């Protein structure tokens, strides 16, 4: 027999009864301890190890590592691992790394920690630190508390060049207080994660620490000194954790931006990554219905229900695929979630949006708007800032998305500035004209319509656009707006074919928009020149024609100026002989000629 | 007598955590070892078996076959049998069939198989053979290697005639190798190992040389033998050298299908196999497709023209995934080749033509038939197979498929008699009938159409098919013979309507097809009635109306029964009043009619 029989009548018993165990009652205390500091079955029994974990106190946890001859293999058996060294706590200690600290549980870790305590408040701490872990330093030696080993930095980078000695350090929960109080402490802290920056276990095992990394993220200090090495920042956005505490840190993210290789080439491309990763995806989960009925093929030869002996390692291969396609698939999942957790962070956003180096290359590579628009923290952070438009309104591929992009494009027109931005840019407005969607939503929008038809240039273009043209001549308010901006009378009175193009648009809208038109004068006939009327904000309807029907003619002119004509006409009442007039009217004839006319306003 | 209490209190773990259980962790390997050395109660513990089976490591097993003293009470147990010897794994050996290594579990026939290996492969693969088999020979207990055996004739006779010792030279794959490698090697095999086992490991030690494998593959001693065994066939069409060498030897496919389970399962998925397999593939090469665009997407993301460190092992999985498949690939294309080493094979084709198990399997399973029109040879030996035809033309489906694919169609064709099987079949002919493509090539065959238009099934439905007789009367060759037929023109007169159905095609086929037809009487009028004409080649072309287009009739009557009209007419010349007669005519008149009449003969 290995262990003692009573030994494993205990287990048996803990399994039974859970914790209503006789082993696990506090008056039995005595044996439990028996049990747990001599045996290692109790360690390699998975079966219960749920139980035992709940079962072990901050007495038995300091008990274990005080008197157990045995630690390390019992915290191996524990983990199912061979990381740790055998023999006492000491022998634990002593060869304990940042990665292998990790992989134990919240107990233990609280009990290394008591347990170095206990230690360095037996000797001195600096005594304690410098024979432990051989570190070979007199300065060291005479220290006695850990402000004065902060003090020496000699001693500081002693301490941390040791693998385990830095363990013991971080993770005892006083110490550790006073590095993150000190000043100088973050600062060598922080040059330490230069040096392991190229051995990729340490640093990774450095950032999956949380205490370790919450420290480092939010100290003003250590990130100077990360910022200043692109490959350290790029570690930090290999770990999704880390990720998510940095992209909530102002002071650290300005820290980054300090850096050109990180704002040039880092950011961009963790903000390019979604939509090619998204892409990957698909294609991936395209494979995997590619494997199942490829499978499926094979599957379909059967002999005695079972596959075709022939064919089993086809069947084996597709399940072989399945696998590393599988792995594939999870790590592609990660990455994106660490893109997430980017374009969710609307403090990284908006400093973002306001970085003229990250705005222009939004504007250069095709996927970063894309996977701007996939959230709405980070959409909203670059489309309503004005910077951010500034620069973009000149990226035609980027501009063109965002106005094929409604929920883009209606955040982008939710700041005025943005409009007037907009309106003065001839490409921005050459693409927003020729998109019926776009033009849709700006006519509808007060504050855009009203911007475009002010603007020399919009106004330019748009005269010249038969979408737009088309949906102002039907909607109310953008034909209102337009009717009373002079720039837009000027440029369509200048271009009369083109607004006459419109009459038939322009009349139902006016007829049927009670509530952006009102009318001056009915339709009226005339056999004399009605007096000419000038108001900017005047739309007028003529039919021109002869005298009962002779052929001499009847000429309207335009208000807003009344040396331009809008049209003639002679014969009979006819609607090819009926013109718009803008601004007002001036009638005239050429000989006995003949009016029916109406004038309208709008409200 | 009986089991220490440690041994009882370890099934209790096992029983009550399974894999979980502290015993079957590898850190207490060492006492897990003492109880399966030690334990019957282990192996004859039911409650328990599925977890102990799993539990089994390689070496745990090599540990039972090398140290255990009682293996056969605990594999009696284990298995709730007594067929196995008592004692160590030597008694075992010692007494071991075919039959009980068989009933063995994987992990236990693995155990044989080892064990056996690492004794022979000792220098005391003599003595071991000696002694463990009781063979009494002092020559064999010096010797030190296979090869030293087989160089002698007294100690290779006193293993060979030991059924139990051949099991144990034959599971050992070097030993085997060495039976193979003799220069005796046939006689061995013929006249003792083949005749104790045809399984597995023999056929594929036998496959690995050439000439041993043809031999083998040509003897009719040895096939006799193989055949009994299914899985064995199995390994050969498993191997495509030994598969081409196999479908050339007409007495080895008559052997291997004197096997039921051979006939029934294995050679009808050997044929659907081709099928499935080629769609796997291009399922296949759709994934590889796939890999290189997920791929493409991540590698657009650069660093330093590098990829993006983040990305780096989405790559690396990309790259495992296209390994995998390219695995898959070539082995599917193995399996294709296999065969399309089977279906080029006359001598193996022709036979399988005439298997009626395999033509109904051809017949009622998805997937054969296009495998057997993918090869020229496969499809020529079922299509001219009139056994293949014979039970084919009963299954719609399959026939369906034959009668659309032209190949196989055009080939079946070739074979007179199979035209004398479809004629005789309704279904047949009823799915030819009514096919446009499979009608057009009847027509322009003289054997098919002359058989079928001479039958009174198949010309029953063809005369009831419009689409047979469109392309019938639009065919000189065809409508030549059918107008030749007594059987043809009987069905027709019958129907005279269907007949007159198509008299603008008879007539210009007629007088377009030279080739097929001549004029006996061109078209001339007549007031008075023409004499008749009675012979069953003829083929007349009558216009009935009336005199000067008066309301009198003209009528003509069919040659061959000239009691039936063909029709009638009264007025004035017209093309709705024209009548085929078959086999010549009669003329009659009621009142003053008229006629402009021609005839014609089938050459
Ligand atoms: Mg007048
Ligand atoms: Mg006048
Ligand atoms: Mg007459
Ligand atoms: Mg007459």
């Amino acid at each position: 027999q290995g262990e003692p029989l009573n030994f494993l009548s205990y287990l048996q018993d803990i399994k039974l009864n859970g914790l209503d165990s006789y082993v696990l009652f506090i008056g039995n205390a005595r044996i439990w301890e028996e049990l747990y500091l001599n045996s290692l079955y109790l360690f390699s029994d998975r079966g219960i190890r749920e139980t035992v974990y709940t079962a072990f106190s901050e007495t038995d946890i300091d008990n274990l590592f005080n008197k157990s001859t045995k630690l390390g293999e019992q915290l191996n058996a524990f983990y199912r691992t061979d990381i740790f060294s055998l023999g006492n706590a000491d022998n634990v200690v002593k060869e304990m790394t940042i990665e292998h600290y990790n992989s134990l549980e919240e107990k233990f870790k609280a009990g290394y920690d008591r347990y170095v305590t206990r230690e360095q408040e037996k000797s001195t701490i600096g005594a304690w630190f410098n024979s432990t872990f051989s570190l070979d330093n007199t300065d060291l030696e005479n220290l006695t508390t850990i402000e004065e080993i902060l003090a020496n930095v000699e001693a500081t980078n002693a301490i941390l060049n040791n693998s385990n000695a830095i363990v013991a350090l971080t993770m005892c929960k006083s110490s550790m207080d006073a590095v993150v109080a000190s000043s100088n402490a973050m600062d060598l802290l922080g040059q330490y994660i230069l040096r392991v920056t190229t051995e990729s276990p340490v640093i990774r095992a450095i950032l999956k620490n949380n205490v370790i990394r919450d420290a480092i993220i939010n100290s003003d200090e250590a990130m100077t000194q990360i910022s200043s090495n692109e490959n350290s920042v790029m570690e930090i956005f290999n770990d999704l954790e880390a990720t998510k505490v940095l992209v909530q840190n102002q002071n650290s993210i300005n820290k980054i931006l300090t850096n050109n290789v990180t704002v040039e080439k880092i950011i961009p491309n963790l903000l390019e990554m979604k939509y090619n990763l998204q892409t990957s995806l698909n294609y991936i989960n395209t494979i995997k219905s590619n494997i199942a009925s490829g499978k499926g093929q094979i599957m379909a030869i059967t002999y005695n229900e079972e596959i075709f002996p022939i064919l089993k390692n086809a069947v084996k291969n597709y399940d072989g695929m399945e696998t590393t396609r599988n792995i594939s698939q999870r790590d592609i999942e990660e990455k994106i979630k660490i893109s997430d957790a980017i374009l969710e962070s609307s403090i990284a956003m908006a400093t973002f949006a306001n970085n003229s180096i990250i705005v222009n290359k939004v504007g250069d590579r095709v996927g970063i708007i894309e996977s701007i628009f996939s959230k709405t923290v980070s959409l909203n952070a670059f489309m309503k800032s004005t910077t951010a438009i500034n620069i973009l309104v000149n990226k035609t591929t980027a501009f063109t998305k965002i106005a094929n992009n409604s929920t883009a494009f209606n955040a982008m027109l939710t700041i005025s500035e943005n409009n007037v931005t907009i309106a003065n840019n001839t490409t921005a407005m050459g693409i927003i004209a020729n998109n019926a969607q776009a033009m849709s939503t700006v006519a509808n929008n007060d504050t855009s319509i009203s911007v475009f038809v002010n603007n020399t240039t919009a106004m330019g273009i748009i005269a010249n656009s038969s979408t737009a043209m088309t949906k102002i001549t039907l909607t109310g308010l953008a034909l209102n707006r337009m009717v009373k901006s002079n720039t837009a009378k000027s440029i369509l009175i200048s271009k009369n074919s083109t607004l006459q193009t419109y009459k038939n648009n322009i009349q139902n809208t006016i007829q049927g928009s009670t509530a952006y038109f009102r009318t001056i004068t009915g339709f009226a006939d005339a056999d004399d020149n009605p007096p000419q009327t000038i108001n900017s904000t005047y739309v007028g309807i003529t039919y021109c024609y002869g005298y009962k029907g002779n052929s001499y003619y009847g000429i309207v002119y335009h208000g807003y100026n009344t040396s331009i004509e809008a049209g003639r006409g002679n014969g009979y009442k006819d609607e090819t002989k009926k013109f718009i007039t803008l601004g007002g009217a001036r009638y005239d004839q050429s000989g006995d000629g003949y009016f029916t006319y109406a004038m309208y306003q709008a409200i």
